[PDB]
RNA sequence: UGUCGACGGAUAGACACAGCCAUCAAGGACGAUGGUCAGGACAUCGCAGGAAGCGAUUCAUCAGGACGAUGA
């Protein structure tokens, strides 16, 4: 794990081709923006489990 | 852009080898996790750009 | 309608028996003291109107 | 006194005749609207008092 | 003079008129409520320099 | 009432006469110094209760 | 402003509704006029009743694969 502190309305990489944004906070709640290909997946953890499960969306 | 909001201490994944983790909030910074393989690299945006940049003889 | 402007600590008067106090203020709040006999009913709108919807017959 | 903590915009009903709204607040000034027919006289603290001198709005 | 040492949530006392309330810590700040009639002045040493040397009204 | 956000070493002023420093935090306890003249009491809320309730000498 | 939904690829959506302060006004009009966050407030927000009633609060810097460190 590589832990950072950013204010909202920052950005954060991963690998060479995906792109993350804070957007906001509301609250308790983060509004995180995310931005990849389709080549690869991207969910919430509780939903993670359903395309890694029985893949309900493939794509 | 895909667009998730979590909690506090929620958790998102990326691919089928990344895991998000939004740790909390301290005013308007929030302290992110970010789980990915050495395969990969992640920076923030304001070092993204050095990896864009060039570079030679790694670690 | 008669609109004034009362600055905390300053009071109206209604009728001759009826006066109003503004005891003070908390931002988007209000806080108010009525002087009106108890010959007189006094309740908020949303609380004039739960009366005021049948209840005061005898059972 | 019978005190209510009103947010701006919330409204007050007093007997039968008088209704009464907080429409908003000015710094610590407070804009109020007073609702009851001109068959009861309205007014400042200040004012009532010359009316109860012995007299209505003078000339 | 007199040195004393007080916990958070804990009071203090000056005269017969003032009082002095620990609301808490955060690092090395400490917010500090302070509880005197408008009849005496308060404020830090930076503001205090004010009343001593340009005052609040004119000659 | 006053509230203030004041960090160790810092000083704070009432009146024309008193001064009031923190000389620094330990944990939870809050290290202070006083200075009034002798023509004003000090003391903690504890002791204060002397002062106000039972007094340093009978009728 | 907080909460919720949303396998959604959308800088998205849904639900419940968020600045501060002075001067004039016998005025019946949701009146008029001007200024603007180290203050006189536990900064705002919630509950309720004939009582001048009641409960509860942080921000920022550094930075690497570490649920990172630190300052105010």
């Amino acid at each position: 794990m590589l832990i950072l502190t950013r204010k909202v309305g920052e950005s954060i990489n991963i690998g060479d081709d995906i792109t993350i944004t804070i957007l906001g906070v509301s609250g308790q709640q983060v509004r995180i923006g995310i931005n990849a290909p389709k080549d690869v997946a991207v969910h919430r953890e509780e939903i993670y489990q359903r395309i890694q499960a029985g893949l309900t969306a493939p794509d």
